[PDB]
């Protein structure tokens, strides 16, 4: 069985006047996250996993992040690749993402065509550190395992 | 074979009359960890990672002692009984003091134990964040963890 | 099969006077990694994931950094010995992936030549070796250029 392994990482700063969106649920707050895309720092390092898993290069090579991470899916496996599991995590000091986790992993389920035991998505606080700590911005880090056929 | 992957992340900030516990090891120092916790900053990564494989959530979705090692056996306890076993855990401590390389070896035995997991399953490695950021000068300690089950 | 996962994490800080080489690839630019061997970030952190998943510590453990065999080292000399290490210990290894987070210069015109070099030094096809490239969307140390950082994943199979 030939397994393989990718990881992502993705950063953006937080900003007043955008919305907050990550692994595609819209969470209430006075600020959002910076890009060119809406900046869904959760769907962009999945994404960046599963590329490197397939070894197709990263998300600048290839690219709604949810679009992105369906094309990806799409991509991989046409490479003959079929995903194992997708694991997560959010860093960011505010807000609260608990009640949001579930809606993310249901997102990141459909858009895979996975079943909700085999995605995962922690939330952790950067504990008052650096600019994560100071909410200026939020990081996502994400691994993925595929077997290829 | 079902293979799953598990990743963790964890910071806490060092502060002076706490102890210094990473990897269940005291190690003397003039400053410790923060937190509710014991704040085992390496525990709880491979805890994260191991439940992030086995898709049970996280530390916080779970658990109220301050003894990480407890957590972790408890971790592992939900991870077997969910289904899975553990192929191994890789993970990293950084850290710019004290030195923690001679500290390793008692954390991979912890670990091992408290995993039920052969030595050779189980790896820490040491870095310095090279004086960059709040980990480089010296205030907070960082631990990543990278776990694979088996679903069996 | 007895899969295993090994990570990967490195940073160093760009100084004057050094040239920047990163996955054994020198980039022109005004400043260079710095640390006791040639501070190739990516390399360090491939090879820190391959002793991780083979169990066999770090890397500061099998090449000392404060050892004089070791300053201004190739770290493509390091990265193969670590690789015959893993393969001695029993070990094929089934894929490295990999990011680096610099703000400047551009790292993704240059991914293919690290691919390349490090599909070399590990015995492998290049279609098992992925590097990708990020900034840090001007955050903190790595956004304001200060330094570069490294992430890899290996994942290997115990023969
Ligand atoms: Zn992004
Ligand atoms: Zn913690
Ligand atoms: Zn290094």
């Amino acid at each position: 069985m030939d397994v393989r392994i990718g990881q992502g990482y993705d950063v953006h700063q937080l900003v007043e006047g955008r919305p907050l969106i990550i692994g595609g649920v819209t969470i209430p707050y006075e600020r959002g996250l910076l890009g060119h895309s809406d900046a869904d720092v959760l769907l962009h390092a999945i994404t960046d996993a599963l590329f490197g898993a397939a070894a197709l290069g990263d998300i600048g090579r290839h690219f709604d992040s949810r679009v992105l991470l369906r094309a990806c899916a799409e991509r991989v496996k046409a490479a003959g690749f079929t995903i194992q599991n997708v694991d997560s995590t959010v860093i960011a000091q505010a807000p609260k993402l608990a009640p949001h986790i579930d809606g993310m992993r249901a997102n990141i389920a459909a858009d895979l065509g996975l079943p909700l035991e085999r995605v995962n998505v922690k939330a952790k606080t950067n504990e008052k550190l650096g600019y994560l700590g100071r909410g200026e911005g939020i990081e996502a880090q994400a691994a993925a395992l595929l077997v290829k056929q």
